[PDB]
C-alpha cells in the first residue's frame, strides 16, 4: 500500500534540532524496517526558527507532498501551535486544491488545522499519530497498540476499528539520549467511559484538539487566527457538521478546568452541539484535569448528545489512529468503533 513517505513540519520546526536528533534516527530506522522509503520534504528540517519564520516554506512542502505521485503518505513531524498561517499559501489562488488528491495524512494537535483545511478540499484525512511522538518512541519498540494502527494505516490504507488499549502510560519528562531505551510509567486502561446518551451512535468523524479549534474563535493566541479563519472559511458549516460525531481532545497545554469549561462553552455558540450525533473525548494527557473535564462535558455539553470520554486518542499514550470523513458506528457498550468505507 504504502511504499514512499513524506515527512513534513507544518508546525513546529523541531525536528531539525541537534537536541531531537537522536530521536529522529531511530524513527526513520523504524519507519525503513517497517517497508517505507521515508523522506524528508524539501523545508522539514530547516529547525524551529526558519519553520516559525516561514509558513509560506511549510506550505510549499505539503503542496509537493500532494503534488508528488511518488509520494504515498504523508506523515507531520509533530504539532505546535501556528500551522493557521499557511492558509494564505493555500488557498488565496487555490494553489493547494490545483494538486489535492486521496493520498494518507496522518497527525494531530495543531494538525487539527490542516484536517480542516484537508476536509474544505474533500480529503479523507487520519488523526491521532505524529513522526515525533509515536515513531520516534524513545523505548527499545514502538508502543504495541500505537505500531497496531500505524501498521494497519501503512499496509491497507484504512483503519478498520477501535478498540481500548489495556494500558495508558504518562508522558516522559526525559527525552534526552539517557531515556533510550528506558520505559514509560504505566496504568491500567479502564476503556471508553459513556457519560451521557445513547451508548450507541453514528456518523462520520470530524475535529481533533480542542485548543486548536479554540483558536478558531478566539484570537488571544494569534491575533489575526479569526481572521484567517473566517476568510477562508475553514470550520465547516453546520450543514456539514450535522449528523457528524465531533471529536475533541486536550493537549499537553492541560487546560485549567475553568479554561477547559471556557472552551466548551465558546464551542457551543457556533451552534455546533445543535446539530451532531455524538462527541468523542480522549483522554487528557497524563489524566491531568480527568475527572475535572469530565464534569465540566456533563455540565455542559447538550442533554441530548451521546458523549463517549476516555478514548486512547490525543496526547495520552498509547495513541489509536481515528478516520476522518468515514462513517462509523461507536458502541460503548461493546467498546469498539466500526468504520465503513463504502457508506
Ligand atoms: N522531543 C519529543 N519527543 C517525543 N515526543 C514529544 C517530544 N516533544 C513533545 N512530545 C510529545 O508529542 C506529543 C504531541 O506534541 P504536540 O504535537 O506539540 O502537541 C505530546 O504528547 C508531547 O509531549
Amino acid at each position: 500500500m504504502v511504499s514512499t513517505i513524506g515527512i513534513v513540519s507544518l508546525s513546529s520546526g523541531i525536528i531539525g534540532e541537534d537536541f531531537v536528533k537522536h530521536e529522529v534516527d531511530l524513527g526513520i530506522q523504524r519507519l525503513k524496517d517497517l517497508g517505507l522509503n521515508p523522506i524528508f520534504l524539501p523545508h522539514s528540517l530547516k529547525g524551529l526558527d526558519f519553520i516559525k519564520d516561514h509558513p509560506e516554506a511549510r506550505a510549499e512542502d505539503l503542496i509537493h507532498a500532494f503534488s508528488d505521485d511518488s509520494i504515498d503518505m504523508i506523515l507531520c513531524a509533530i504539532g505546535g501551535d501556528d500551522t493557521y498561517r499557511l492558509l494564505p499559501y493555500l488557498f488565496e489562488n487555490d494553489q493547494l486544491q490545483k494538486v489535492i488528491k486521496q493520498k494518507i495524512f496522518l497527525g494531530f494537535s495543531d494538525t487539527t488545522m490542516n484536517h480542516l483545511m484537508l476536509h474544505k478540499l474533500g480529503i479523507k484525512t487520519f488523526y491521532g499519530q505524529s513522526f515525533l511522538a509515536d515513531i520516534c518512541e524513545l523505548d527499545k519498540e514502538m508502543l504495541a497498540y500505537s505500531l497496531h494502527y500505524f501498521k494497519e494505516l501503512i499496509e491497507t490504507g484504512r483503519i478498520s476499528e477501535i478498540r481500548p488499549s489495556d494500558v495508558w502510560y504518562e508522558e516522559r519528562t526525559d527525552f534526552s539520549p539517557t531515556a533510550l531505551g528506558t520505559p514509560r510509567v504505566s496504568h491500567t486502561n479502564t476503556g471508553f467511559d459513556l457519560l451521557q446518551g445513547s451508548a450507541q451512535f453514528e456518523g462520520k468523524i470530524l475535529g481533533g484538539c480542542l485548543e486548536s479549534l479554540y483558536d478558531i474563535f478566539d484570537n488571544s493566541r494569534y491575533a489575526d487566527s479569526t481572521e484567517l479563519c473566517q476568510k477562508y472559511k475553514l470550520f465547516p458549516d453546520l450543514s456539514d457538521w450535522e449528523g457528524k460525531i465531533l471529536l475533541l481532545e486536550t493537549s499537553e497545554e492541560k487546560p485549567k478546568p475553568e479554561d477547559f469549561k471556557k472552551m466548551l462553552l465558546t464551542l457551543k455558540d457556533t451552534g455546533i452541539f445543535a446539530v451532531i450525533n455524538g462527541l468523542l473525548v480522549g483522554k487528557p494527557m497524563d489524566e491531568t484535569f480527568h475527572d475535572d473535564y469530565k464534569e465540566a462535558l456533563l455540565d455542559i455539553i447538550d442533554s441530548n448528545i451521546p458523549i463517549v470520554y476516555n478514548l486512547n486518542v490525543g496526547h495520552a499514550t498509547p495513541r489509536a489512529i481515528v478516520p476522518f470523513g468515514v462513517h462509523a458506528h461507536v458502541d460503548a457498550q461493546e467498546q469498539v468503533i466500526l468504520f465503513d468505507y463504502n457508506k
